[PDB]
């Protein structure tokens, strides 16, 4: 599978939003309704699947879907 496939079935699964709903464009706040504890899970689940570590202050900045899995193909080893 691709890391866009792994990366938005952990959304899915995390916010309890369909697959469908988990386009690219998406916004995790606007669009998908994440809430404030949202946002630290959501930040961990994807921190212990691809095994890496992202500043708090950047993670709050990756506002969409797309930009969560652009900082996986850049980080992730
Ligand atoms: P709550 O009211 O206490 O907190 C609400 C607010 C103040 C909105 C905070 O969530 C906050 O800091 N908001 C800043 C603007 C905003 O909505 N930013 C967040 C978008 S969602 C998010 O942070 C999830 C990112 C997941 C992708 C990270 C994956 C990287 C893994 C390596
Ligand atoms: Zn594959
Ligand atoms: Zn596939
Ligand atoms: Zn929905
Ligand atoms: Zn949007
Ligand atoms: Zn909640
Ligand atoms: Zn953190
Ligand atoms: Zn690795």
């Amino acid at each position: 599978s691709t890391i866009e496939e792994r990366v938005k079935k952990i959304i899915g699964e995390q916010l309890g939003v369909k697959q469908e709903e988990v386009t690219n464009n998406a916004s995790f706040v606007e669009d998908l309704g994440a809430d404030s504890l949202d946002t630290v899970e959501l930040v961990m689940a994807l921190e212990e699947e691809f095994d890496t570590e992202i500043p708090d202050e950047e993670a709050e900045k990756i506002t969409t879907v797309q930009a969560a899995i652009d900082y996986i193909n850049g980080h992730q080893a």
